[PDB]
C-alpha cells in the first residue's frame, strides 16, 4: 500500500525534518500523524519507521531481520568500533564477545557488583544529607554522577570521583563532546564542509584521550596481574567456547568504551524520568515510599533486599514504558519478504523501530496510554510478546539490562527510604536528545527523613 511519507524539501527529500534539537520526539509526532508506518527518504537512503505492535513482532522474528547499525550507530562506530552495541552480527568479535560477556551479566554476576553499587549509592544519599536548607538538587546530573561512577568501579575497578568534581574526568567530556559530534553529524546536508574541518579534528583528539586513558588501564592491569571482580579481568582471562580464543586488547577497549557510554546515557535517564513521575503522582510515590522503608531495613541494602522491591521494579518498567531512554533500534530484512502481509521489503531494507510510539500502542495498553500506572507491570506474563522494548530484540537485546534494573532498583528505594522530595519548580518535562533521552533542567528538594547509614 502507497506508505504515508512526511512533507519534502526537494532534493533533500525528508532528510532537514531531522535539522532539530528534538529528532526522536520529532518523529513520534509524525507518526502521531501517519500511523504504524511511514518511509522516510534522504539524499541516497530509505528508511521505514515502525509504531504498531502489530508490525514490530514481525520485525523481532530474528529468521526475517537481523540488527542494524542506524547512522547514529555507524558514528558511535568510529570510537565504539567493533564493540558489542557497534558490530554487525556477523562479525566474529561479535559473538564472541557476546559468549564471553554473557555470565558477567546474568542476574547471577549481580551478587558481585552489589557492594560496589552500594558504594556509590551511599556517595549520592552522602551529598543529599549534607545540603543546606533551600538548596535544591540537579537530577540527571547527580543521577549522571552515579550511574558512569558505578560502571567504571564494576566494569574496571576506576573511581571516576565525580561526587568530588564540578568539572568531569576527562575522559568523560571527550566521550559527551564524541557522542554530540556522531548525533550533530546526523543531520549535515553536506558531511565534508570547511566548518566540520574543525568538528573533524575536534572528534579525532576525542577519539585518541578515549583510546590512550582505556589502553593504560588495560596495560596496568596486565602487568598488576590483579584479579578484581570486574568486566576487565573477566575480558583478559576469559575463552569463547565457542572458538576457544580470548577477545584481544584492541577489543577489550571497545567493550569498556561500550560500557561507559551505556553507564553515562542510558542508566541515569531511566533514574532521572522514574523520580520525575513519582514526583508527578504523589499517590504513587507514597505506594513506592512504603515499599522502600518496609523492604530496606538496614543502614545498607542487601542484594536479596533489593530483589523484594517490587513495586519499585514496576515505577521503573513504567517509566521505560512512557520514555525508553535509548528510543529506538533498526533492523534489515536477511532476504525478500512481506511485512504484515501488505508492504513489501527487498533484502537489506530497513525498518527503524520506535520503541515510544510501541509502548502508546492503544491496542496492547488500553485507551490511558499517557497515565503512570505501574500496577500495569504487576505480573510479568501479562504483557505480551514484543510489546514492551525498551531494552530491544533476541540475541541483540541489551546485555546490561540486568544491571541497570539492579543498579536503578537500589538506588531508587534509597533515594525513597532517606528522602521526601517536592517538586519545588512545579517543573515542565523537557526532553534533551543525545544519543539517548533525559529529562534536562529537572530539579526537586529533598528533605531527608533523617534515616541512618
Ligand atoms: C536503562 C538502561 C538501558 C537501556 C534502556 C538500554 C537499552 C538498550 C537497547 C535498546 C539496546 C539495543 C540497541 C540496538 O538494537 O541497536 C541495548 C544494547 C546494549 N546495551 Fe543497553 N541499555 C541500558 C543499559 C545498559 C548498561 C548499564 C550496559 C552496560 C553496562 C548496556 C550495554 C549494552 C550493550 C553492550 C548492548 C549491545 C548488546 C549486543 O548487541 O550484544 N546497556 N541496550
Ligand atoms: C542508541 C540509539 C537510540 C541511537 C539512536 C538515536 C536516534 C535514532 C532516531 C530514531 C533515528 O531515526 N535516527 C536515524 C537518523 C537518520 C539520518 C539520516 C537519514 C535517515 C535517518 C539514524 O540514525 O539512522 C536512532 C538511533
Amino acid at each position: 500500500k502507497e506508505m504515508p511519507q512526511p512533507k519534502t524539501f526537494g532534493e533533500l527529500k525528508n532528510l532537514p525534518l531531522l535539522n532539530t534539537d528534538k529528532p526522536v520526539q520529532a518523529l513520534m509526532k509524525i507518526a502521531d500523524e501517519l500511523g504504524e508506518i511511514f518511509k522516510f527518504e534522504a539524499p541516497g537512503r530509505v528508511t521505514r519507521y515502525l509504531s504498531s505492535q502489530r508490525l514490530i513482532k514481525e520485525a523481532c522474528d530474528e529468521s526475517r531481520f537481523d540488527k542494524n547499525l542506524s547512522q547514529a550507530l555507524k558514528f558511535v562506530r568510529d570510537f565504539a568500533g567493533d564493540g558489542l552495541f557497534t558490530s554487525w552480527t556477523h562479525e566474529k568479535n561479535w559473538k564472541k564477545a557476546h559468549n564471553i560477556l554473557l555470565p558477567s551479566f546474568s542476574q547471577q554476576a549481580m551478587k558481585g557488583y552489589h557492594a560496589m553499587m552500594v558504594d556509590i549509592a551511599v556517595q549520592l544519599v552522602q551529598k543529599w544529607e549534607r545540603l543546606n536548607a533551600d538548596e535544591h538538587i540537579e537530577v540527571p546530573e547527580d543521577m549522571t554522577r552515579l550511574t558512569l561512577d558505578t560502571i567504571g568501579l564494576c566494569g574496571f575497578n576506576y573511581r571516576f570521583n565525580s561526587f568530588y568534581r564540578d568539572q568531569p574526568h576527562p575522559f568523560i567530556t571527550s566521550m559527551v563532546r564524541a557522542l554530540d559530534e556522531a548525533m550533530n553529524k546526523l543531520q549535515r546536508a553536506n558531511p565534508d564542509d570547511p566548518a566540520y574541518d574543525e568538528n573533524k579534528r575536534q572528534f579525532q583528539e576525542d577519539i585518541k584521550v578515549m583510546n590512550d586513558l582505556v589502553d593504560k588501564i588495560i596495560a596496568d592491569r596486565k602487568a598488576s596481574g590483579e584479579q578484581s571482580d570486574d568486566l576487565l579481568t573477566h575480558m583478559l582471562n576469559g575463552k569463547d567456547p565457542e572458538t576457544g580464543e580470548p577477545l584481544d586488547d584492541e577489543n577489550i577497549r571497545y567493550q569498556i568504551i561500550t560500557f561507559l557510554i551505556a553507564g553515562h546515557e542510558t542508566t541515569s535517564g531511566l533514574l532521572s524520568f522514574a523520580l520525575y513521575f513519582l514526583v508527578k503522582n504523589p499517590h504513587v510515590l507514597q505506594k513506592a515510599a512504603e515499599e522502600a522503608a518496609r523492604v530496606l531495613v538496614d543502614p545498607v541494602p542487601s542484594y536479596k533486599q533489593v530483589k523484594q522491591l517490587k513495586y519499585v521494579g514496576m515505577v521503573l518498567n513504567e517509566a521505560l514504558r512512557l520514555w525508553p531512554t535509548a528510543p529506538a533500534f533498526s533492523l534489515y530484512a536477511k532476504e525478500d519478504t512481506v511485512l504484515g502481509g501488505e508492504y513489501p521489503l527487498e533484502k537489506g531494507d530497513e525498518l527503524m523501530v520506535l520503541i515510544p510510539q510501541l509502548h502508546r500502542d492503544k491496542t496492547i495498553w488500553g485507551d490511558d496510554v499517557e497515565e503512570f500506572r505501574p500496577e500495569r507491570f504487576e505480573n510479568p506474563s501479562a504483557i505480551p510478546q514484543h510489546a514492551f522494548k525498551p531494552f530491544g530484540n533476541g540475541q541483540r537485546a541489551c546485555i546490561g539490562q540486568q544491571f541497570a534494573l539492579h543498579e536503578a532498583t537500589l538506588v531508587l528505594g534509597m533515594m525513597l527510604k532517606h528522602f521526601d522530595f517536592e517538586d519545588h519548580t512545579n517543573y515542565e518535562l523537557d526532553i534533551k536528545e543525545t544519543l539517548t533521552l533525559k529529562p534536562e533542567g529537572f530539579v526537586v528538594k529533598a528533605k531527608s527523613k533523617k534515616i541512618p547509614l
